[PDB]
RNA sequence: GGUAUGGGAUGAAAGCGGUGAAGGGAAACCGAGUUAACCCCUAAGCC
């Protein structure tokens, strides 16, 4: 796996992240795309950052795991950038997504954030 | 008067697009549509 993927995410945990992006897209507020996502982290707005595992070249999202740790924002890995874009509701792949307002997925992103803080070790 | 290189509508079993479309900007900022015939609006420039 790429060098920016720092920990293994179980399959059903990545599905919860995808499910959280869809629910937040419908009932809350998200940012999709690495530029919008990065700014959401720099500005302290992101409640959860979702990063695709198949980003090539890696340098597009390699800055995100360190930036999220500095800003105290949890992040989780997801296997497919195309599947992440669909979860964000766009016709194209998304290398990264940031959930700003989780909406009805607030409890879900919070269960993800706790186990992700674990997986950060 | 003609004329779009400017637009509106349309935009597919087609192309491109969050690895950033189109449009604006010196940049920051923007952040999901868009590409072309026909139809429709406009006529700076050109005839
Ligand atoms: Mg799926
Ligand atoms: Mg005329
Ligand atoms: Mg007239
Ligand atoms: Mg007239
Ligand atoms: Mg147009
Ligand atoms: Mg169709
Ligand atoms: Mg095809
Ligand atoms: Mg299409
Ligand atoms: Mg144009
Ligand atoms: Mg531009
Ligand atoms: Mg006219
Ligand atoms: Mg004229
Ligand atoms: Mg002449």
């Amino acid at each position: 796996k790429p060098s920016y993927v720092k920990f293994e995410v179980p399959k059903e945990l990545a599905e919860k992240a995808l499910q959280a992006v869809e629910i937040a897209r419908d009932t809350g507020k998200i940012r999709k795309g690495t530029n919008e996502t990065t700014k959401a982290v720099e500005r302290g707005q992101a409640k959860l950052v979702i990063i695709a595992e198949d980003v090539d070249p890696e340098e597009i999202v390699a800055h995100l795991p360190p930036l999220c740790e500095e800003k105290e924002i949890p992040y989780i890995y997801v296997p497919s950038k195309k599947e992440l874009g669909a979860a964000a509701g766009i016709e194209v792949a998304a290398a990264s997504v940031a959930i700003i307002e989780p909406g009805k997925a607030r409890d879900l992103v919070e269960e993800i954030a706790m186990k992700v803080r674990e997986l950060m070790k």
